[PDB]
């Protein structure tokens, strides 16, 4: 076989919003926020790779090669692309009972890859919990609500 662990996307880095709560984000809210991330585009930006594995999300700056965020995969609550427009969200780390969602904006060429190539090193995690119920026994709306809540 031919598997690949991981990948990197040349990509622009537009800059990211985020929110503070004291209960963690709805669907709905989440969706604010990434509708909001995304009409603020107008344009500074930093040259980034967007580096992609079944463990984690990391930006690189292009330059230096340094990190500059590191997401573990299950910390991932959203991921779309528009256009050219890659949108990320994630839960960062916070106190217990405080939370911060932070939503990412590139710009790529490579914009659907890149979701896409998220989205599936995702649900294949999420799936994993066969030892947990048999996914292929829920519906489509089954199992798209499990994802907007678990
Ligand atoms: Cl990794």
């Amino acid at each position: 076989e031919d598997l690949i662990d991981g990948i990197i996307f040349a990509a622009n880095y537009l800059g990211s919003t985020q929110l503070l709560s004291d209960k963690t984000p709805s669907k709905n809210v989440r969706m604010m926020q990434a509708q909001e991330a995304v009409s603020r585009i107008k344009q500074p930006m930093t040259e980034v790779d967007l580096f992609i594995s079944t463990q984690r999300i990391k930006v690189l700056n292009a330059d230096t090669q340094e990190p500059m965020m590191d997401h573990p995969l299950r910390t991932i609550s959203y991921i779309a692309d528009i256009g050219n427009i890659v949108v990320l969200m994630a839960r960062r780390r916070m106190p217990r009972s405080q939370y911060k969602m932070i939503c990412h904006v590139f710009e790529s060429e490579d914009a659907q890859l890149i979701a896409q190539s998220i989205g599936q090193a995702f649900s294949v995690a999420y799936q994993e919990f066969l030892r947990a119920i048999n996914p292929e026994d829920l519906s489509q709306k089954e199992y798209s609500d499990l994802l907007n809540t678990q």
